C-alpha cells in the first residue's frame, strides 16, 4: 500500500506503521552548529576489499544492489560502533529535480540524492533478527550533488534500463562499492530508524560530511526507472525520499572540528 504519492506517501505511513510518530525516527535535519564534537569518536573503519555484489533489484521503491553477507567480507566497524556490521545492500533516494532528493538535510540544505549502505550487526546472526534490536543496523549515508561524473557509479547507471520496472532483477557481480566513497570519512552520527516502512528504530546512522559528485546524466538515468510493474501505467520513480522528522530527545555527534 505505502509509497511516495499524495495518497500513500510519508504523511500517510503512520496509519499502517504507528512508530512513524516515534521517539527516534529518521531522517533528520543535521544542524551543523549544534552537533556536538565528540573527541572520543573513533575513525570509521570501512573494509570493503572483499565485497561480493550479487544482484541488482527494482523493488518498487528504489533499486538495491545486494551483497553476499554470509561471511565477513564487506564490513563496517569503529566510528561510534561497538561491534562488526556486514554490508547487505545499498540503494539511493533521489528527486524529480536536482534541488531535492536527499533524506537527511544539512542546515536545511537538500542534496540531489542520498546513498544508503546498509549493514547489520553480526551479534544478531542475520538481518531479519537485527532489525528487531536497538543497535541492529548501521547505515552509512552519503550525499550526492550534481557536478562531475562519479566513474565508480557508471556500472550501476548502465544496468538500470534492464531493471526498469518493479520486480525486475539482474546479475550484478564484481561491483566495488569503494568507488562510491568520498575522500574524507568525517561523519555525523545519531540513533534513528529505517526511513521506509516498517520504520523500525534499529539504526545507528553515520552520515558522511563530504558529498560525492555525480553528473546530471547519471542522476537523469535514475529518474527513468519506474515504481510500477511491467504492463502497468508508467509512474516515474522520483522523489522516493522521506522528509526530515523531529529530532526529539536526541543529540547529533560530530567526529570532526
Ligand atoms: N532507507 S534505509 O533506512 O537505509 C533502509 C531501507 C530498507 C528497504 O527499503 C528495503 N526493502 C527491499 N524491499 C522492500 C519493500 C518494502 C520496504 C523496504 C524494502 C531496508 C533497510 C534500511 Cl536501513
Ligand atoms: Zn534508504
Amino acid at each position: 500500500h505505502w509509497g511516495y504519492g499524495k495518497h500513500n506517501g510519508p504523511e500517510h505511513w503512520h496509519k499502517d506503521f504507528p512508530i512513524a510518530k516515534g521517539e527516534r525516527q529518521s531522517p533528520v535535519d543535521i544542524d551543523t552548529h549544534t552537533a556536538k564534537y565528540d573527541p572520543s569518536l573513533k575513525p570509521l573503519s570501512v573494509s570493503y576489499d572483499q565485497a561480493t555484489s550479487l544482484r541488482i533489484l527494482n523493488n518498487g521503491h528504489a533499486f538495491n544492489v545486494e551483497f553476499d553477507d554470509s561471511q565477513d567480507k564487506a564490513v563496517l566497524k569503529g566510528g561510534p560502533l561497538d561491534g562488526t556490521y556486514r554490508l547487505i545492500q545499498f540503494h539511493f533516494h533521489w528527486g524529480s529535480l536536482d534541488g531535492q532528493g536527499s533524506e537527511h538535510t544539512v542546515d536545511k540544505k537538500k542534496y540531489a540524492a542520498e546513498l544508503h549502505l546498509v549493514h547489520w550487526n553480526t551479534k544478531y546472526g542475520d538481518f531479519g533478527k537485527a532489525v528487531q534490536q536497538p543497535d541492529g543496523l548501521a547505515v552509512l549515508g552519503i550525499f550526492l550533488k550534481v557536478g562531475s561524473a562519479k566513474p565508480g557509479l557508471q556500472k550501476v547507471v548502465d544496468v538500470l534500463d534492464s531493471i526498469k520496472t518493479k520486480g525486475k532483477s539482474a546479475d550484478f557481480t564484481n561491483f566495488d562499492p569503494r568507488g562510491l566513497l568520498p575522500e574524507s570519512l568525517d561523519y555525523w552520527t545519531y540513533p534513528g530508524s529505517l526511513t521506509t516502512p516498517p520504520l523500525l528504530e534499529c539504526v545507528t546512522w553515520i552520515v558522511l560530511k563530504e558529498p560525492i559528485s555525480v553528473s546530471s546524466e547519471q542522476v537523469l538515468k535514475f529518474r527513468k526507472l519506474n515504481f510500477n510493474g511491467e504492463g502497468e501505467p508508467e509512474e516515474l520513480m522520483v522523489d522516493n525520499w522521506r522528509p526530515a522528522q523531529p529530532l526529539k530527545n536526541r543529540q547529533i555527534k560530530a567526529s570532526f572540528k
